[PDB]
């Protein structure tokens, strides 16, 4: 079968050939339909995040996948089921308490692999296998955009933890601010529009000149576009308003620290970005004082698990159809796979199509 | 009646004379027994925190109080009830949603007064009044050390919020690290020893040379004393271990930021300190990366309310008797009130006695 991989020392994705895998007991064989590309994938290709499997000269890319079950083997899945795989798997040493208690998304560094990212091959191959417990059935009509279930699930987890942090008092937020206008930030903005908490005012930070299709999406959702070159995060309360909820999806470490100044009293910031190294002079006193005197919280979140994927299938149905059309700028057949890895301003969410249902 | 106050421009507490107050409808008259002194009081005297009541030349000090009801007026309290007052009261403008929903501890800057601290006279007077809703009845046998109920309640709130932040997954901590060896830090250390979460290893940060009575208390509780001059917070995981729970009670802003490096994966830091201004160069990337990739949280907390005071009466009963004896280094009659404001290394928790039951 064909697969899309990065090779050691090499800089770009290439096609390689590999044998079709065979499922072990408890595993199904899945034929890949479509696999998305996100900012983490680009960082993996560049060497900034993740790592190769032990003793392999390559890493098959891709972690946002949807496929169709072609051999259920000895599992309770059925032929033709549409499934989305979870990303984390036990490391070489074997299972541990995080996997045993069904919370691998909470496992620390060195106690997991992530398929397509660290220590294990991803899903950009014509076929893959996985244990049934890590395959989430989704409605058949979500198959075409089913690679979106994974990134939606990321936000489902982050919101669960951020909201838990505010559960000891009566918190009623009215404003939310998403930092970043990438595919995660834009998806999250749309999710916040339909969130049960009832946000009245939505804002999204970016650094683009008009005309720009990410700006168009933000404004079409009735949110306010904030240009960080004009209005830095710490200045936002003066120009706009204090934000009850902040979701950081830039990977820029200054935003992690400055978010505390933009937060309203009793607010929470959720941090999702995978950051680069960075040092600067911070007013630590201002950070400290705001956290304490105004009962603020900062919560970091990574990965997600089955319950979050399930929740994502419900959230998907609530998202506007125009939005899903505008977000996905290109779905490319395997013959033109290279195009999926373009990263210009007019490219938002891309995917590669391996096959159709 | 006599009261202990700081005067505008003046630098030390002095005795002043004031009329005995008369309770309005819904208020009781309370005869003060004992009033504690903490680090926040010292900061109030020095001008670093809080502020005077509008149009007054002085501020009566004291926020940690216990008293006996001498006139229940038209309330459901009884003559001779032992009560501890809460600290926050509505501002000049009147009630707001935080007071109406019974969560004044969540009110932001400018939407509350704190008695003895900001905008309203405290409890270091022979008598005071308060609304019944802000008077918490405590067991009569806790009267002598009843000024401890307030600081215990601070920690009851902080733990409620810190633990809420970890409630979306199965969190089982084994190690806790208290930053600071003041009266709040030491009380919190003892509370963590008896906490239901079942901490196995306790640690406390200070910067004292032996012999020192705070070090003795830490070790007598079977905790490990960590000298910040030898082992800074960020280095603690290398020398000792990563900490599941951190409680910051130093008011030093470097600790607010560096705590993230000492936290174990999935851990939380609670921030309580009232900080001074401070700026330094931080590895923001390291802060950001640890928060996200290891699902960490930071929660700030201030003040407390009735439910936390109630909980404190239960926690009080569980604290070792030797500990309460060693913590309270001096209870001073009003005739020697000045001694309560000494701040040498051998002075831990002090109080002033106005009367006895
Ligand atoms: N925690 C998790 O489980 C998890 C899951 C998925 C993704 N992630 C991470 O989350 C982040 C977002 O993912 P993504 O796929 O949306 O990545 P992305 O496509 O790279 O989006 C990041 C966006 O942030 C913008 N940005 C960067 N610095 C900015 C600044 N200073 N001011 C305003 N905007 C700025 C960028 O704008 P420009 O294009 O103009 O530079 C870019 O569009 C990445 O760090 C990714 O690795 C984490
Ligand atoms: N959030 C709230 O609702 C609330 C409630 C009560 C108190 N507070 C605040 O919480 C803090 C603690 O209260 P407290 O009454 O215990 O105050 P405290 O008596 O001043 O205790 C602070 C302790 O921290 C130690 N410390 C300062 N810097 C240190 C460092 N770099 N390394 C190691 N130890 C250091 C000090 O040691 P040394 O004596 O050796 O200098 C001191 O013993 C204060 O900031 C206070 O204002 C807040
Ligand atoms: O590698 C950190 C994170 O990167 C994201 O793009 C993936 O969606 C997550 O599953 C993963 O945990
Ligand atoms: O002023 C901030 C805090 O200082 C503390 O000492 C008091 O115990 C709290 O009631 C108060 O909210
Ligand atoms: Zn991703
Ligand atoms: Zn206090």
């Amino acid at each position: 079968m064909k697969a899309i991989a990065v090779k050691r020392g090499e800089d770009r994705p290439v096609v390689i050939e590999k044998p079709r895998p065979e499922p072990e007991s408890g595993e199904a064989l899945v034929r890949t339909l479509r696999v998305g590309v996100d900012g983490t994938d680009h960082e993996v290709i560049a060497g900034g995040h993740g790592g190769f499997p032990e003793g392999e000269d390559h890493l098959v890319l891709g972690h946002e996948a949807v496929g169709v079950v072609v051999d259920p083997n000895d599992t309770e899945l059925e032929e033709g089921d549409i499934v989305v795989p979870t990303v984390r798997r036990p490391p070489a040493s074997g299972t541990n308490e995080y996997f045993e208690r069904d919370q691998p998304d909470m496992a620390p560094d060195g106690m997991y692999f992530e398929r397509g990212i660290v220590g294990a091959h991803g899903y950009m191959s014509e076929f893959f296998t996985s244990p049934e417990k890590y395959l989430v059935r989704i409605p058949r009509s979500q198959a075409e955009l089913g690679f979106l279930i994974e990134p939606i699930s990321i936000t489902e987890k982050a919101l669960e933890h951020a909201y838990a942090s505010r559960s000891a008092f009566d918190w009623d937020p009215s404003s939310a601010f998403v930092l970043g206008n990438g595919s995660l930030g834009l998806l999250t903005l749309a999710m916040l529009k339909v969130d049960d908490k009832g946000y009245e005012n939505l804002y999204c930070l970016g650094r683009r000149d008009r005309p720009d299709p990410t700006i168009d999406i933000i404004e079409e959702l009735d949110a306010t576009y904030v240009d960080s070159r004009q209005t830095p995060v710490e200045d936002v309360p003066d120009v706009y308003e204090q934000m009850d909820f902040i979701y950081e999806a830039t990977g820029f470490p200054k935003h992690a620290i400055q978010s505390v100044q933009a937060l309203a009293p009793n607010g929470v910031g959720a941090l999702l970005g995978v950051p680069s190294d960075w040092a600067f002079e911070v007013d630590a006193g201002a950070f400290h004082r705001e956290m304490v005197l105004h009962n603020k919280a900062l919560v970091g979140s990574v990965n997600s698990h089955v319950e979050h994927f399930e929740a994502a299938t419900v959230t998907f149905t609530k998202l506007p159809k125009w939005f899903l059309e505008d977000l996905v700028t290109g779905v490319h057949p395997l013959s033109e796979f290279e195009a999926a890895f373009d990263d210009d301003d007019t490219t938002i969410k891309t995917a590669i199509e391996f096959s159709t249902v």
